[PDB]
């Protein structure tokens, strides 16, 4: 990460930011933490691509932001006292003509897809502007750059999942378990909720540097990382529920395992 972090810097030394370097970059290595808000703001296209005029697009943001929240609270669907990635959500709504009739009306899907990738963005982004944009375009890319590859993804963590360990894949179908996984929670909330922040961030630059296909490889790799565990379960419901609740102490392992595992399967170029 040292050396990686310098290269970064070097990237980000010009007055015009090289946005096919920076994709190449993030698909490659980690974000060093410190550039993360920066890069994915640039490779969501929040910011251009100019680095001199970043305060002034964030300045338009920050001023759109606060109309938003003003015009919730005027209309009373947000309190102070709103969690706030409800907050996001009910922005987000507003922003797309979606508000619905109360803020006690239940939330649909989308709304819950959201809000997971919301509450997740809340510990990965500091400011709380950034975490909002970068929220938004991150379910932009999901429902608009990924709709149709997304539905893909059971088909490909079966695919990937039998080469790497067939026999596992074998005692899933046994059990009539596949159609039963939690692929909601993988590749729709792209693991938010599931794994702990500091390792999805990692996940996310793929994700936010043109992969959804690296998602797979999680996927595969979660499965991989607690076989014992699956194998000893005799059920459908028993195997989801483990995945719905996985222990998060091996998550670092997991993540770095399946950056490798995809690049392995899918031949992602190396950064010059």
């Amino acid at each position: 990460g040292v050396e990686e972090k310098k290269s970064l810097e070097i990237l980000l030394k010009d007055d015009r930011l090289d946005t096919e370097k920076l994709c190449t970059f993030s698909q490659r290595f980690p974000l060093p933490s410190m550039y993360r808000a920066l890069v994915w703001k640039v490779l969501l296209g929040i910011l251009p691509p100019h680095h001199e005029s970043h305060a002034k697009v964030m300045m338009y943001r920050k001023e759109q932001y606060l109309d938003v929240l003003h015009a919730l609270k005027v209309v009373r669907f947000v309190s102070d006292a709103t969690p706030q990635a409800e907050v996001y959500l009910r922005m987000y709504q507003l922003e797309s003509g979606k508000l619905p009739r109360s803020p006690s009306f239940p939330l649909e899907p989308d709304d819950e897809v959201f809000l997971a990738i919301a509450k997740a963005m809340e510990e990965m982004v500091e400011d709380s502007v950034d975490c909002y944009w970068i929220t938004r375009r991150f379910v932009n890319q999901l429902n608009t750059k990924y709709r149709d590859s997304l539905p893909q993804l059971p088909k490909a963590f079966e695919q990937y999942l039998n080469l790497e360990d067939g026999r596992l894949l074998t005692h899933l179908r046994m059990c009539s378990a596949a159609p039963k996984l939690p692929y909601d929670l993988w590749f729709k909330r792209c693991f938010a909720g599931c794994l702990p922040e500091s390792s999805l961030q990692r996940v996310w630059d793929k994700v936010v540097s043109g992969s959804c296909k690296i998602l797979v490889f999680v996927a595969v790799e979660i499965l991989l990382t607690f076989k014992i565990k699956v194998m000893a379960l005799n059920s459908a419901e028993k195997i989801t529920k483990f995945l719905e609740n996985i222990p998060q102490d091996s998550s670092d392992a997991i993540v770095s395992k399946a950056i490798d595992l995809w690049h392995k399967h899918c031949g992602t170029p190396v950064h010059s």
